[PDB]
């Protein structure tokens, strides 16, 4: 990968404002199915996601573009509204992260570099 | 009228609009025609690409990013509402890509 102009965004202002939200402490790790005694969760999940995960991507350079990395958001937030109730407070939490997420990428730089 | 909702209108919408995958989503949810009684209990904003495309014409969005908005909720219904293992959600999951794809190199600032 590398450092682009939309990485150093996703980075230092997408990913910074949704860290410090409220509702991503759910969100910060790789979901632990045992610790949160979520059952079958790898059997339905196949591609876990996280933001920590993300972070790390992006600090290490793997991505080799913005889409990438908004692919692995995406992930993420998919991951939760396919595995969990409809009813669950956890949707909730991840609706709102993610209108954070489209609302901050709808102002990242145009061309990447 | 804005730049970005041009590009959302004439790239993005023009992109998924047309996919072979697409078909499910060019009309609101039917729960009847569907078979599906408990839709609307469980989706409570109901979205689909008819919807979208027409208000897109219409000039109805002030910004790009209630137009983003609705796109994600269409599909975000779709990931809560049917099984995981259902087909809808794998076509879902393609057009959701296609849609971040292309909202990558949207034009960045939003002018009138
Ligand atoms: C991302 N998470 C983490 C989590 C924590 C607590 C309860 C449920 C979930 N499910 C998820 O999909
Ligand atoms: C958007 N759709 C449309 C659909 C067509 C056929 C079977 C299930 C669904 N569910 C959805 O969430």
């Amino acid at each position: 990968g590398r450092v682009t102009n939309q990485l150093q965004y996703l980075h230092k202002v997408v990913m910074k404002a949704l860290w410090k939200h409220q509702f991503a402490w759910p969100f910060r790790q790789p979901v632990d199915a045992v610790k949160l005694g979520l059952p079958d969760y790898h059997k339905i999940i196949k591609q876990p996601m996280d933001m920590g995960t993300i972070k790390r991507r992006l600090e290490n350079n793997y991505y080799w573009a913005a889409s990438e990395c908004m692919q692995d958001f995406n992930t993420m937030f998919t991951n939760c509204y396919i595995y969990n109730k409809p009813t669950d407070d956890i949707v909730l939490m991840a609706q709102t992260l993610e209108k954070i997420f489209l609302q901050k990428v709808a102002s990242m730089p145009q061309e990447e570099q």
